[PDB]
């Protein structure tokens, strides 16, 4: 029930999302997505913003969140992302759905 | 795009999640959390905003949210509520994330 603390909360879950516990749904957020390297044909007229696990752990380290719902914002914008563009039968779209049950919860738990 | 649009969108998105399709795993959101008759102790100390689908539902009746923003911020407050008050391993919990994935799947789908 605080910013320090609550931003201390969102680091714990940058981590979680993070650790080798979620590696093989978690694998396809760790970078920003290369369209190119991936064929994504019109990834970036499709996709406003771009956001990935990589940019949300640099903004946490250089203390860029000023709140909680900022680094909220920023984690669903990264699954919306994926979810926007991929089609519903998509495999990195059930991993995405996997990743935000795990935020989802510990962001609810929120103090 | 624009407003009307958008919240045209909205409520497709939330007769969706209303419709018989999903009423296996909906049902516990129909309605207003009844903490007194489910013996839900502290429910109203824990969770200050609550939400259902019933109370979106009359917004968008009323035309009372302003943007698509507005409605996925109660509907996801309405999901958080649930994480929040209630252990990892409960039912309802499991339910909450099967009719959000149809929540942030067809709201990613936005034009
Ligand atoms: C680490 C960033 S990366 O770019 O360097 N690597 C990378 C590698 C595989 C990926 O996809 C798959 C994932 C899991 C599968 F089982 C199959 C896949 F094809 C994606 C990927 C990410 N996202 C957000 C998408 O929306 C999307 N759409 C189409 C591909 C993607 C990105
Ligand atoms: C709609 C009018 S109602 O709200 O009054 N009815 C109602 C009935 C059952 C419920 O839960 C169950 C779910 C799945 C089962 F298999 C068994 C259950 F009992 C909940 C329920 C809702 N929510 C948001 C919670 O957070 C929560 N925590 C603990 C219970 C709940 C609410």
């Amino acid at each position: 029930g605080s910013h320090s603390e609550q931003l201390k909360h969102c680091n714990g879950i940058l981590k979680e999302l993070l650790s080798k516990k979620h590696a093989a749904y978690a694998w396809p957020f760790y970078k920003p997505v290369d369209a190119s390297a991936l064929g994504l044909h019109d990834y970036h007229d499709i996709i406003k913003h771009p956001m990935d696990l990589s940019t949300v752990k640099r903004k946490m380290e250089n203390r860029d969140y000023r709140d909680a719902q900022e680094f909220a914002a920023d984690v669903r914008l990264m699954f919306s992302n994926c979810y926007k563009y991929n089609p519903p039968d998509h495999d990195v779209v059930a991993m995405a759905r996997k990743l935000q049950d795990v935020f989802e919860f510990r962001y609810a738990k929120m103090p």
